[PDB]
């Protein structure tokens, strides 16, 4: 038992990490095979900020003008190309180390481990959330640019997040593998800003499931409710609207723990009218909703 | 910036992880140089649980009673004995990814990372504080036990826990890697608790200052305090007691932040007494402990 935060094992990841340099500017890239990956940013300079125009520097760029390097050895660029907001380079050795791997866009409410990253060595491993407004809330420095997210389900690891900037609020914005950004937002210094969040109530509502399933009964109650009804209660606290896709996620759970979908929304009614009144659950005094449905029969008998 | 609960990246152990059997018990083993060290209880049946005569037990096996397997290859076992509560297996082999390492005995307020496996596979990775009362509060699930604790500092894995039980609260117990238990517990199938457990108070104020870097700064106030009056409160509160190395050691931060201890301390003192009003800090409605001056300094700097 115990229920916690967990990341996935890192090492298939730690063999790919590099040092890309051009110009004054290190970061991260990430080797598989013969390409290395990174932000398409690596290439600007000081006024290259507000507005680049990144076909016009990069064509001005010759292989030796970007330094590759995998701990002491220097990797070798014969070749360049961009792919929406993501840089490849095409390198003369591919990695032994390489593990097997896809590259997949996620949708908010999903979770993915992050290895934080520095001059191409890994410094820490931690879990996210892909939040409602296309923000994730990490924990990066100066210098961690070019960092992944990734799953690792049966062997094969899933890459889904590349780190590129920090927002106004202290919350991060990046890509996923193909180089598209997560959100409206764009690798320029002009002012931007993350829309309102809201909380992730299927996440919060399998939660709840995995503290029945570890022994905590104290907030259920006697009532039921109305898919709709809870919707109009629950958006009054800035939660997500709940579907038919997510109650239909949540079977398993409901069938293993005895406990209907719709009851346990208004378990979740209450606590959100009455809070806590001193007690936790699984270990915290708030509502949490960084774990999946999936989350939580991976790590509950 | 951000700040999140971090694990070291596993990579280094991963490499070191392997499956062992005796009868119909598997667990998983750690493999360095030409051993493989795993719990000694892995010996008993159910019945011998009860009551177990390592001495004689042990004395009744033999090499081949022992079966060790890294990934699809048989480990050949060629010698056997026991240090304290853990069973060292001599092999014919070296393991050819042992890393730079040495064993470490860790003291209570100190952290380490887990790394959770399962018949000999690396399954996840999360941070524990050894409690005040020596039990760990982790995730686990039959077929854990001989799962490891580790820090990394350069290239050296210090490896400091090694999973064997789970006591009836929930909580977690193991030894170090010499086979000496952490807390006044045996290894027998019998009646065993958890000691009441205590706040760690430096832990507290390290993310106190955490929080402060990261812009969260209501609860600050215009006050100080004496080390004498604070600890008054503290013992009402079940924390533990604050000492002149504890202030030194919180040094860097009382600098950076310009808040110096005895001013938090204040800020702490209102905390319990009054409550956080409400509020959060960094995301938490609780006073978080889990977290030293060094993973703070670590993290932020
Ligand atoms: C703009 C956005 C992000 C960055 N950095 C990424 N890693 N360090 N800095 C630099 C400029
Ligand atoms: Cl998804
Ligand atoms: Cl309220």
């Amino acid at each position: 038992s115990g229920f916690r935060k967990m990341a996935f094992p890192s090492g298939k990841v730690e063999g790919c990490m590099v040092q890309v340099t051009c110009g004054t500017t290190t970061l991260n890239g990430l080797w598989l095979d013969d390409v290395v990956y990174c932000p398409r940013h690596v290439i600007c300079t000081s006024e290259d900020m507000l507005n680049p125009n990144y076909e016009d520097l990069l064509i001005r760029k010759s292989n030796h003008n970007f330094l590759v390097q995998a701990g002491n050895v220097q990797l070798r660029v014969i070749g360049h190309s961009m792919q929406n907001c993501v840089l490849k380079l095409k390198v003369d050795t591919a990695n032994p180390k390489t593990p097997k791997y896809k590259f997949v866009r996620i949708q908010p409410g999903q979770t993915f481990s992050v290895l934080a990253c520095y001059n191409g060595s890994p410094s820490g491993v931690y879990q996210c959330a892909m939040r409602p407004n296309f923000t994730i809330k990490g924990s990066f420095l100066n210098g961690s640019c070019g960092s992944v997210g990734f799953n690792i389900d049966y062997d094969c690891v899933s890459f889904c997040y590349m780190h590129h900037m920090e927002l106004p609020t202290g919350v991060h914005a990046g890509t996923d593998l193909e180089g598209n950004f997560y959100g409206p937002f764009v690798d320029r210094q002009t002012a931007q800003a993350a829309g309102t969040d809201t909380t992730i109530t299927v996440n919060v509502l399998a939660w709840l499931y995995a503290a029945v399933i570890n022994g905590d009964r104290w907030f259920l109650n006697r009532f039921t409710t109305t898919l709709n009804d809870f919707n109009l209660v629950a958006m009054k606290y800035n939660y997500e609207p709940l579907t038919q896709d997510h109650v239909d996620i949540l079977g398993p759970l409901s069938a293993q723990t005895g406990i209907a979908v719709l009851d346990m929304c208004a378990s979740l009614k209450e606590l959100l009218q009455n809070g806590m009144n001193g007690r936790t659950i699984l270990g915290s005094a708030l509502l949490e909703d960084e774990f999946t449905p999936f989350d939580v029969v991976r790590q509950c008998s």
